[PDB]
């Protein structure tokens, strides 16, 4: 039940390192992913590592929404919801223009681009937030 | 004075794992937060993990600033300053338009949106940088 | 003695799988690599990759003579920095209200997804993050 300086080993218990720790190989942490059909044609692909850092990738295209409106689709599942509202910037493919969405702590998503009419505009980009 | 394969333990010393490490529970690293009234109505909420990765959340509303001007507010505290100038993109709420700011290693912030006249414009978004961006 | 101690600087081989919770009060240092890319059309990327997974890209340079959906006509991203899946990274034009994005593709090519840019260079800046895995 001792940890050695060689060999593959499994280690249980809470280990608190008070100093500097270096890893020269790979550090593997939990990863979870989620796809959200957020509404109005917007899709989010979320990847969460260490139950904290989330990178959101925008897909789809948005139409028929105004600033301040919540997207009319599926809310972000509980394990991806941030503790505070997170504003994620995205870009309209092939344009000079951008938008942001807010992912609210309840999982709802609020649109904060300009109003978009019936003509969809492709939405892309990566945004990052911390859950805690 | 020995680390075991069970139990809660505290481990002092620089420990270098030359191979692979996996953590199946939570990995807790240092976290520090700071709110900065940057100037010109712009507010930054910074969260720094592992004295390295920072996510900056923009709040407030900017007015009366020209491109390339330092913002006329509070400088970023030393622990949050990057080693190289970092450009963080933000978005004006309810608009098609965006800006960026440069967070300078000295703690200052430079505005790099368009010139903004006296009417404030709400500023939002998350941007991330490494303090230790270099190998 | 081949055991890890609760004191002292020590180097430790073997894959160590911590099935529980781990806390680091000092700094955790993971592998870091950097790359500068003249991506084409004046666009420059400075990339930092940590743990062979998280990448922050920093845009520099000034872009000209590029159309939407065209691949940029410069150096492709070196293999170690390529994402598994296409990653769209938003950038900002310095001193302007306008923005762009590029797609960093799995082969290291980069596709321009701003508006078309004619002969006059516009300065490009900003950070974007992605996971390789």
């Amino acid at each position: 039940n001792v940890v050695h300086k060689t060999g593959d080993e499994t280690i249980a218990g809470k280990k608190t390192f008070t100093g500097n720790v270096e890893v020269n190989g790979s550090l593997t942490l939990p990863v979870q992913t989620l796809t959200v059909e957020a509404g109005n044609g917007l899709q989010l692909q979320l990847t969460k590592k260490n139950n904290d850092l989330v990178i959101v990738r925008f897909f789809g295209s948005v139409s028929n929404i105004q600033k301040g409106w919540n997207m009319s689709g599926t809310w972000v599942d509980r394990p991806f919801r941030p503790a505070a509202v997170q504003s994620l910037v995205g870009h309209f493919a092939g344009r000079d223009t951008s938008f942001h969405i807010d992912i609210n702590p309840n999982g709802s998503i609020t649109w904060w681009g300009a109003n978009i009419d019936k003509t969809p505009i492709a939405t892309r980009g990566n945004g990052s937030y911390f859950i805690k």
